[PDB]
């Protein structure tokens, strides 16, 4: 049978592109969203033409509650209810947007910004690693942790949180061979609505071609990172930034 | 005017440590305790006593929920209440257990305690304590080995290295107010209580400086170095004090 | 025509299975050696065999001294000489033993080859690389997954890793606009050392998170393959560990 | 008697802060210097005219050559002769200046900028541990940029990188002598003398906390804990003195 792998936040831009190569590479899949339910849809109708029942959607919202674990376990569920098992875990979803120190409150920011970048890839990964060849996670991380951009303090404290998972369940998922690995852009698909003049100002930043990376050259990590080619590679995660991290002020 | 000092979950080990040393500094302070009433009590008496009228206590829980803002705000503002000013918050509390990922309390608490006292309750406290405002600092207690996290405790590796960002983000967008944020990292130090003593020489054996764990004065030290004057270009840093734990191989 | 790829210490072991697997993928290969000719010329005659004229070998110390520049340089034009180009360069030649800091070699000589080895020789091959540019070209630099957690009284050793890893940001920085690529593997415990005996072998073996065992050559070179492959083409400044969790675990 | 300290390059800027500070703590100290002899027995007279026989110089090339461990026995020997112990290891002395993959021979900037920034510390290591109650330790001077490095210093950054790596090494191998070993990384200090004034403030505007570089004297702060009895637990810990810098984006 064909493996089956969970893409959190997969109908739009990255998520999308990572579930495309999966597809592409043989994997089943479960396109998980959370509003966009017609481009979710309109993904899975593309690759089940592609190739019949190899692909369902999920809905659920990832911001952290007293639902959030059950919302988490039915992700799980709904892959092998699908597909018969679940092989890879791809967490991808994420909000972001700046909290500054100094109009939703406070507290749905917290459980908006550390419930979908952290908590939920928490316990996806709990769901996942219960349920149990080649097992793996890869949960995407942020090149640009340690140089923040100003009054982002909440979605940078979920992304470091985030850092410390993929440590923490590859050192203890790796005696059930379920590798956890994370691929860290730098910039990459930026807002549709920003201008190309303010686009253009994080473009001449990088140093690699001085261009944001394409969804598929992010998904292209995240592939090897599931993939026979990374079979002893466990709590690392791999950059994908065009050296935009090594950049100084 | 003697400046004032926050320090959270400061009725015992290493928090108490710290706020006795602010103390002997010159710091008048607020003592954050959780369950630990009698302790808190005793030790602003032993400080009153010192100097008369420079310590209270302040009750609170920093377990994450839709009222913990509520509870930051009202540790800082218990500071204005009896001191006027507050120059130096001290993120010291911390729930500290193992939460495997492979199976009393329900996932939902584990993540609100572990990720609420670690991180949250922080993040909620720096942002009451700037808005609330001389040399203001901030100092955070992280964790040595947060790459080298112990098994089977992923959600509160989770909160420590949230913190590290919480530390690394609000130095940054602070020091335009001239608050300094800061962290200082233990390894092993104040051993938890129930330990056996077999299991407790285990952890002292692999410390490289001295085979031994800190003592809880050692990482007030590096606590009382980030709040002084030879500190004031420093910001964003941690200060690991582990006596090397953190480079020994497996 | 085939691209090429220079790398050193590829007589044996990893720098074997990284010039193997990168002839497997088509290219063209120089085999830098130092003291096993016989294997490298073994290995070449292998390859050969396979398609033919798509591998020589090359020979050079890589100690540091005043000549290393010129020795540097000529690798890189021996890529250029054999194959008319030269689009990767692996950085996997490494000197490796103790240097107690409280104590046959003399300290001038431990320096020339842990530094000259590990750290002056990929500066100077990374210079000559760059230089010679007249696609897809980058350079893989072989650290060590394990260099802040490092082995007792291997100073040296460890000073030489973390300055590689310094230039593999600072030349990733600094090749950008060029478009050459610089990226590292960093192994944790793989293939053990000849002169190891099974007993402490095992010792390290058994604690690797994922598995229990040693990386296979083959599964570094996998890495080594990914980070040159247009697969990695937004990649720079990266250093893959390939560890099976190793250095998450504490003391 | 009192404590005795080695400041390499201490004739002027950072390393003379150092010295300064050292010697106002109590420090017995060696003013190494290799070119500015005037400047070093100046900076000796005023340490000396404070306390009687209190300060001394040495000279020493520190550039890579056959020599440089003679030449490190001598620094490490001239505290030894002059003050009958050895407390203190200040690494301070370092090259800087650009070398561009795409004057000065290579083997040159090699033997400079990885001799005196990398090689000769681990040689000073050396004797400083083989000629060992005390309050030992030894300070690397670090560099806080040391990951976002300035375009084409390359061999600056690997000998930094590499200091980095001794730092951790040696805190490893002589914590069971009782020796520290821990790094201080300043970001923008005093700036290069030849370096424009315009290009100064550049710089200046790109630190969160003050718009402004570090003082010698701020840094100097940071290593005055480091030795001190404040930082007895404390070995393999670098603290950036930086005012934030390395935290913001390109
Ligand atoms: N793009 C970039 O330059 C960078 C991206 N990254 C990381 O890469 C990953 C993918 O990036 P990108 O595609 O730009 O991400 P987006 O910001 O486009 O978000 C991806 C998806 O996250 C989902 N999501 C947001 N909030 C919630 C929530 N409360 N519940 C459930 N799902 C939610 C949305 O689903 P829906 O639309 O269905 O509501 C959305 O489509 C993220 O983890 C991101 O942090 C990191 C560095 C830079
Ligand atoms: N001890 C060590 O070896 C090491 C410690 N650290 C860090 O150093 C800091 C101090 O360590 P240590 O003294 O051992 O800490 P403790 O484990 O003793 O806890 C400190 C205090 O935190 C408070 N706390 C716990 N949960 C809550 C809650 N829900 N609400 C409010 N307060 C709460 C408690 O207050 P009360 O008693 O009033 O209920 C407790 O006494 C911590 O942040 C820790 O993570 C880092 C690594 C090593
Ligand atoms: N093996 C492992 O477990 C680990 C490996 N690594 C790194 O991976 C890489 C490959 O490892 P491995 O295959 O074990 O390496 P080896 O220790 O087997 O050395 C590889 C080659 O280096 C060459 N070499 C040594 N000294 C010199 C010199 N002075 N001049 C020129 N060449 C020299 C030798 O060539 P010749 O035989 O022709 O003389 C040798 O075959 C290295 O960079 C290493 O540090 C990192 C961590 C763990
Ligand atoms: N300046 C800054 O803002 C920054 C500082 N640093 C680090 O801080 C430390 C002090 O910085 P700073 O005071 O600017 O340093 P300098 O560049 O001014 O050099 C300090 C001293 O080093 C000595 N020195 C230089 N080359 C040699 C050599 N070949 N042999 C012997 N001695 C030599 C000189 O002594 P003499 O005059 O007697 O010849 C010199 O005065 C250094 O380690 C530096 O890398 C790092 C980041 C930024
Ligand atoms: N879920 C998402 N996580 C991230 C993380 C980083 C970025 C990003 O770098 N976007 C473009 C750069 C940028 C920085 C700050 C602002 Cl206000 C806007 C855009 C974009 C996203 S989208
Ligand atoms: N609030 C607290 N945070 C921490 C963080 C780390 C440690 C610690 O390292 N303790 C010693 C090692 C250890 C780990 C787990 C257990 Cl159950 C006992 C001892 C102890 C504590 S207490
Ligand atoms: N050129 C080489 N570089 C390295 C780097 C690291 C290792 C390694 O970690 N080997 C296994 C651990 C080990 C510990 C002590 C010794 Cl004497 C040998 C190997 C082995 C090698 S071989
Ligand atoms: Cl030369």
């Amino acid at each position: 049978e064909a493996p089956a792998a969970v893409v959190t936040g997969a109908a739009k831009r990255i998520g999308r592109a990572i579930a495309v190569k999966l597809h592409q590479t043989g994997y089943r899949v479960v396109i998980h969203y959370h509003n966009s339910a017609e481009a979710a849809v309109s993904l899975a109708d593309e690759l089940n033409k592609e190739r019949s029942n190899t692909a369902v959607v999920c809905q659920a919202d990832l911001t952290n509650s007293n639902v959030l674990p059950a919302s988490c376990e039915e992700i799980i569920n709904s892959c092998f209810r699908a597909f018969g098992r679940c092989d890879v875990l791809v967490n991808n979803a994420s909000a972001f947007y700046p909290t500054p120190l100094v109009g939703k409150t406070v507290e749905t920011q917290v459980a908006e910004l550390i419930g979908t970048n952290a908590i939920a890839p928490f316990l996806l990964t709990m769901s996942f690693a219960q349920r149990q060849s080649n097992l793996s996670i890869v949960n995407l991380c942020d090149a640009m942790v340690d140089q923040p951009c100003m009054a982002f303090s909440l979605y940078n404290m979920g992304k470091h949180a985030l850092v410390g998972l993929t440590q923490s369940a590859a050192l203890e998922l790796a005696p059930y061979g379920i590798r956890v690995n994370g691929v860290a852009p730098g910039v990459s698909l930026l807002p549709v609505a920003m201008g190309e003049e303010e686009k253009d100002k994080w473009r001449r930043k990088v140093p690699l071609g001085r261009r944001e990376a394409s969804a598929e050259q992010i998904a292209d990590a995240v592939i090897f990172l599931v993939s026979g080619s990374a079979q002893y590679i466990t709590g690392s995660i791999i950059k994908v930034d065009g050296g935009l991290s090594l950049v100084h002020a």
